[PDB]
């Protein structure tokens, strides 16, 4: 029973990518013995100060900022080892969504 | 009860700010209420668009988080560990961190 499947059950979701009308797309990556949550929240900036700002945010945040391989957007990230329990996964998901909403504020 | 960071220091055979040098790798710690953060400043903070975007992309693929320190002086590799973790998880985490940063630095720094 994969951690991803574990999270879904914990969330009550019955999937046979998770999109929420909060204008949020969550992608899951289960490679490297871990569960990674990813959410592209805005286009990749070309401004030095803005880029440094997101790297600074990574110094103190549980939810970190990265850039997709396609180099088209900044993505909020959060990883957990597959060995994690369904309770830890659930908690991680809750924290992730809250931070993504925060990142989209202005 | 001794704090988790103090127990790590003991495990590292150590008896206040502090900088560790393990195999040429610099490691210092930051703390918050619920988290102990291991930090390795591995190179000066780049000031060009492309290198900065590159490190943001690396964040997506690298096992360890890459960020910039508070003074905007260095690019830093880091690992967050719950202040509720066991002494052993702290030590093992520290060792794995060093291992990850060593390779990160030699390939991207």
């Amino acid at each position: 029973e994969s951690l991803l499947n574990r999270l879904y059950d914990a969330l009550g979701l019955d999937a046979p990518l998770l999109i929420i009308d909060d204008g949020i797309q969550v992608y899951f990556n289960e490679s490297d013995h871990t569960l990674e949550m990813c959410c592209p929240f805005m286009p990749l900036p070309d401004d030095i100060l803005t880029l440094q700002h997101f790297l600074r945010l990574n110094y103190t945040s549980a939810v970190t900022i990265g850039a997709d391989a396609d180099n088209t957007a900044l993505v909020a990230l959060y990883r957990l080892p597959q060995t994690s329990t369904e309770e830890e996964a659930l908690t991680g998901f809750e924290l992730f969504i809250s931070n993504v909403k925060q990142l989209k504020e202005h």
